[PDB]
């Protein structure tokens, strides 16, 4: 067994902490557990004081003669996006100092992103499938979700850039939704929906479809 | 013990025969005590003599990044050869081989498509000018932007993101005064890539 055991520490999916209804959670997996001394224990602290409500799942035995083990805090919605920080506390009698991973929501001040839906380029029409592009530009913390549909529908075939830093400090991306010709020329309306913090009730639609 | 790095050359410098593609091995967390790495270096497993090891840089945390730097043709990158740095240090038991070549693949052209200022966006003291750069393979590219025959400074591009047909996409957002846009400057997307015709193609964007 040469080494030691790392620690990983995974913020809340940014839909989840926006939603009242679904359940943001931080998750602490340690990796590379000692096979003959398996013990560990987790303490977690919210702004540095304890808590006691993380669920710490079974040790599962890898393939390479270590355990994982994964704990999981369910966290307030409001707690994450006022910035409170998590801390993970993870001890095992084969590490001689406890490991401690912190993590929170970005700091700083939240800003709304401007959504803007564009059409095909012109030059797109020559293929059977274009791209209908949404714009969303401006938002701080880069935490976002971001979707499409029609008719009330989730569209399938969409990719989204990660959020990229503007030369002011906000973040932009763009997402693009792949539709056949036909359904664009049609003037079925597309619809691209967006989830960030700094939005009115955390959501906003734009539309587009062919003029 | 040290720890290695391999980066592939620049996309750019790859397409232009006249810039210089470097493969980089880098090999972090060597010792104060000892500084002295070795570098073997191999392309398609035949020892190469060209490379240049850069002065050792001290670090805060205690430790030396040191620098091996390889001048690749480029014509053997394009063809996908296999670059190895082995690295040799006294706190290395046994070396450390590294490798790195092109994506493996058919290389495909990129679509290039510039999209003017969302109408919404008009309402603004800047306005977004977009190039959408797909259907592209590997996804070594690079994107400029220009007005007038110079280069427009204010632009960000996406990395490049996998697509549902494994080719790559990305976005290249400039911004400008809304004063230039309607005033009917001409504005234009650079893109180097090697499946495009000698490696390049622009794509104009105007009020019109
Ligand atoms: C022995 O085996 C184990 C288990 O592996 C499994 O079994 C073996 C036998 C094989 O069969 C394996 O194929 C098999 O999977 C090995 O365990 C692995 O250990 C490595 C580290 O050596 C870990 O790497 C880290 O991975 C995370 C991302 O991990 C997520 O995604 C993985 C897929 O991409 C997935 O497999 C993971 O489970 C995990 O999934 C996430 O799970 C959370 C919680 O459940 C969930 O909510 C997420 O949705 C889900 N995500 C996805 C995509 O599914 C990665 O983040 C780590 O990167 C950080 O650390 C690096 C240094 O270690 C650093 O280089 C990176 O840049 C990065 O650094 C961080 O970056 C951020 C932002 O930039 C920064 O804020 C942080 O500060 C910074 N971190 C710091 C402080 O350093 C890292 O790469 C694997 O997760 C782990 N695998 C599993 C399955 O647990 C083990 O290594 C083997 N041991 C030996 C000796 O060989
Ligand atoms: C002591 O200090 C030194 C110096 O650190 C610096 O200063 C200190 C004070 C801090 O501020 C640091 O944050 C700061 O970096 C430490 O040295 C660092 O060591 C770490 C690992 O511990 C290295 O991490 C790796 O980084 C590469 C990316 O490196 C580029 O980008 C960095 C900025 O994002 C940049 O700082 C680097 O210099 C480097 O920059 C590039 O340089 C080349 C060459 O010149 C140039 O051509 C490029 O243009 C330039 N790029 C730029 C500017 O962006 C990252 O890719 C590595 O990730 C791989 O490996 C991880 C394992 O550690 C793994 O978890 C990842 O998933 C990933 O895995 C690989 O992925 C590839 C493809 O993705 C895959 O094929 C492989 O399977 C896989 N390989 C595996 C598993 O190994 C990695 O994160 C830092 O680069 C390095 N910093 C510098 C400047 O060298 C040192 O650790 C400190 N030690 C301590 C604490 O004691
Ligand atoms: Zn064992």
């Amino acid at each position: 067994l040469l080494g030691g055991p790392s620690v990983f520490l995974f913020p809340p999916k940014p839909k989840d902490t926006l939603m009242i209804s679904r359940t943001p959670e931080v998750t602490c997996v340690v990796v590379d557990v000692s096979h003959e001394d398996p013990e560990v224990k987790f303490n977690w602290y919210v702004d540095g004081v304890e808590v006691h409500n993380a669920k710490t799942k079974p040790r599962e035995e890898q393939y390479n003669s270590t355990y994982r083990v994964v704990s999981v805090l369910t966290v307030l919605h409001q707690d994450w996006l006022n910035g409170k920080e998590y801390k993970c506390k993870v001890s095992n009698k084969a590490l001689p100092a406890p490991i401690e991973k912190t993590i929170s929501k970005a700091k700083g001040q939240p800003r709304e992103p401007q959504v803007y839906t564009l059409p095909p380029s012109r030059d797109e029409l020559t293929k059977n499938q274009v791209s209908l592009t949404c714009l969303v530009k401006g938002f701080y913390p880069s935490d976002i979700a971001v979707e499409w549909e029609s008719n009330g529908q989730p569209e399938n075939n969409y990719k989204t850039t990660p959020p990229v830093l503007d030369s002011d400090g906000s973040f932009f991306l763009y997402s693009k939704l792949t539709v056949d010709k036909s359904r664009w020329q049609q003037g079925n309306v597309f619809s691209c929906s967006v989830m960030h913090e700094a939005l009115h009730n955390h959501y906003t639609q734009k539309s587009l479809s062919l003029s």
